[PDB]
């Protein structure tokens, strides 16, 4: 259930695991749109059932529109709502009502090291089952988030600032 | 309320922005923590009620938001939706980021809404979100719109399909 909304960390942490998806904010390298923001959909995970870390993993190809962005600027934003499940419909909140929770984790995106390549499998293969089966001819490379901004809208008022370091002491 | 064939990618486009209530605006951020990063927030959206999408994303925005301060300094901006806000996606056994759990970008500018298009936003955007009707007047909310120069279609596999505001915007 969800965290008193007070406790800002302990609610980024709680969104980031029970988010399936997300949506991926980079900046376009296409020449027509060079520079722009960009904004795409990604699969991710934080780990399973009973162990979310509150590392945002990504499965990506070489193909994908938002990794050739990575490659010439490779800060991105994610943001993910609770109107990804019922809990805003439910209560009657609007998406852009803080009540209906979302966050925003901006950092950098890179392909994950060989020590951390089997939780991030792990991670991402037990949450989205579909991936096992993906083409092999499209390169696929485990990523992450390195977070280094957080903002929690949780409630009325400014967003709420929390530090990496305090997401990742949360239990 | 069926998802059109996935070839018609520009009948798709409309499709998802018309059962979309929400998405992802990424813009430029102007924080001195962060300035120059590319930023992603989440806000309500319309293009019309029950029978009547347009396909022109209205908001109803406040100067307080972060996306706006961001779209005073640079007004290019690109929206993300995907059916993966719906049970289409759940449903169908289609991974969120399967390109047949449809999603799409619309990337232009966002500007503050014309006195002629203001009733048809406001009618757009109260209809869809009545919340809208009791949030604050202290927070200065106008009606904004993505003005679509580009937009890219993910709906099946073979990469992004590639469909021009006119091709959108003639959708019937």
């Amino acid at each position: 259930s969800l965290p008193p909304r007070e406790d800002a960390a302990r609610v980024a942490r709680f969104v980031t695991h029970v988010s399936d998806w997300g949506a991926l904010a980079t900046i376009s390298t296409l020449e027509a749109v060079r520079g722009r923001p960009f904004a795409d959909v990604l699969s991710l995970s934080d780990g399973p059932p009973g162990a979310g870390s509150g590392v945002p993993y990504f499965y990506l190809s070489p193909l994908q529109l938002s990794v050739s962005n990575l490659q010439e600027n490779p800060y991105a934003t994610l943001t993910m709502t609770l109107a990804q499940t019922n809990f805003c419909k439910k209560h009657g909140f609007d998406p852009q009502s803080p009540l209906c929770v979302h966050i925003m984790l901006s950092g950098t995106v890179t392909k994950v090291n060989e020590t951390e390549m089997d939780i991030a499998k792990h991670s991402l293969f037990i949450r989205h089952p579909e991936m096992k089966t993906w083409p092999s001819s499209h390169n696929w490379f485990f990523a992450k988030l390195n977070i280094t901004n957080i903002w929690v809208l949780d409630y009325f008022g400014g967003p709420k600032i929390v530090t990496p370091e305090e997401y990742y002491n949360v239990t």
